[PDB]
């Protein structure tokens, strides 16, 4: 067992594959050993809990983690903090109110500005639709996930400021390709004048693009994703997706590791009452 553990969401999604490789590179750069785990699937709240708990029970100095939901890892993260492990939250913000109640904290949180991500996606759709504007929809991540909610809120508030836009639907598809395809299919059927989807990640954006194609509407309905996974960047380049707000999961991972290693060197965990370190990794809009 290595010095440090990492718990990621699922390597079924290239975003997490790239974060894993970023962390592995940074561990070599820093000269520290890392064990990296992930759940089979997005659905696996309980397994991810048991996985975290199994790690906390061994001899790791620190754990960096991206929880599947805001709440599923609260109790095991508290347990690790109590035991004196250096904890870093990656990407997906844990519920800090529930974590405090459980008697835990984290050294730091490393993420994208997910409000600005939503805003960039919406601002690009507003720019593309021009003065005519029209009806738009948001395809959300899992309800209550800080990542998704922030992108929903940034996009919504951007759309609201533009008179010529009407947000007709804003619905969860739980980071799932087929659920995103079903939701978008139904949004299209109910809203024959839809002009655009903003999608809180690329897994969902690719299902949305498939819904648009199925309805005969490629190019006529814009599709904007988030993450910049390889298949979405290809869809963008080929005009099957309009754009994606790329993230840098390698840098989120590498920055989170270094924050964990820097914290462990102080030889005391953050006090319950202290505000964690906060580091932002840039986003970039990818277009044709
Ligand atoms: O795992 C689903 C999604 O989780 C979010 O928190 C990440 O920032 C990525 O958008 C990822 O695709």
């Amino acid at each position: 067992a290595a010095e440090y553990a990492v718990v990621l969401k699922t390597l079924s999604n290239p975003f997490w594959v790239d974060m894993k490789k970023g962390i592995e590179d940074e561990a070599k750069t820093l000269g520290v050993s890392v064990d990296i785990f992930a759940s089979p699937s997005e659905g696996d709240f309980q397994s991810q809990l048991q996985l975290f708990e199994d790690l906390s029970n061994k001899k790791y100095k620190g754990i960096a983690f991206a929880p599947l939901s805001s709440v599923n890892l609260v109790m095991p993260v508290a347990r690790a903090w109590q035991k004196g492990l250096y904890l870093v939250n990656l990407d997906e913000k844990i519920d800090m109110d529930n974590l405090k109640k459980a008697g835990g904290n984290v050294e730091g949180f490393v993420t994208t500005d997910n409000v600005a991500v939503g805003a960039k996606g919406a601002d690009f759709i507003i720019n593309k639709l021009g003065a005519e504007g029209g009806e738009v929809a948001i395809i959300e991540g899992k309800a209550g996930n800080a990542s998704g909610e922030a992108r929903r809120n940034g996009a919504t508030e951007a759309f609201k400021k533009a008179n010529q836009i009407k947000l007709v639907a804003s619905q969860p598809a739980d980071w799932d390709r087929i659920k995103a395809l079903d939701v978008a299919t139904n949004v299209l059927q109910r809203n024959p004048n839809l002009k655009a989807f903003y999608c809180a990640n690329d897994t969902m954006a690719m299902g949305v693009a498939q819904a648009v194609a199925n309805a005969g509407k490629i190019g006529k309905v814009l599709v904007v994703g988030t993450d910049g996974i390889p298949e979405a960047r290809k869809m963008v380049e080929a005009g099957q997706m309009t754009a994606t707000v790329a993230q840098n999961p390698a840098d989120i991972g590498a920055t989170g590791l270094k924050l964990m290693v820097d914290a462990a060197k102080t030889g005391k965990v953050i006090p319950l009452e202290k505000t964690p370190e906060f580091k932002l990794v840039d986003s970039i809009l990818v277009t044709k």
